[PDB]
């Protein structure tokens, strides 16, 4: 905080935290990848951000853009039930925390994604999120971390 910016939320983002809920859990463990993004408003009363899912050395790389509409004071972008997520936490200096949820066909799933601006992610941006999760519901109800295990896939036992 110091001057108001709009570039504050525009740059680079980086996503490595995820949380969710989902009984197809298990086979989402596959698609587990390195996520990077970058955000940038759409000079036609749209807001995307793209990211780009490296994994080389057991899958490749995927990017896509997404956008739609964002409100103000922070960052909540809507794109219809299928894509609903709100950017949280704070995208105005180096960490930021978003939450996805989807919903299509009569179906929902919960899903969070975390933007971090530089490697060096605050203990609020891990912290508050993690104890924002709580509030929410839960931590480990609705948790995910990184992938970095043997090929496409998280790390565990």
């Amino acid at each position: 905080m110091t001057v108001p910016d709009r570039s504050e939320i525009a740059g680079k983002w980086y996503v490595v935290a995820l949380a969710s809920n989902t009984e197809f859990f298990l086979r989402e463990k596959d698609k587990m990848k390195m996520a990077m993004a970058r955000i940038s408003f759409l000079g036609e009363d749209e807001l995307k951000v793209s990211y780009a899912v490296p994994k080389p050395n057991g899958c490749r790389k995927w990017e896509t853009t997404f956008k739609k509409t964002s409100d103000d004071g922070e960052v909540y972008y809507s794109e219809e039930a299928k894509k609903k997520v709100e950017v949280l936490d704070t995208d105005y200096k180096s960490y930021a925390v978003i939450y996805a949820t989807r919903v299509k066909d009569g179906r929902t799933l919960h899903m969070m994604r975390l933007y971090s601006r530089s490697p060096e992610v605050s203990p609020a941006a891990t912290a508050i999120f993690r104890k924002l999760a709580g509030e929410r519901n839960y931590t480990d109800e609705m948790v995910a971390m990184l992938p970095r295990q043997e090929e496409c896939t998280v790390d565990e036992v």
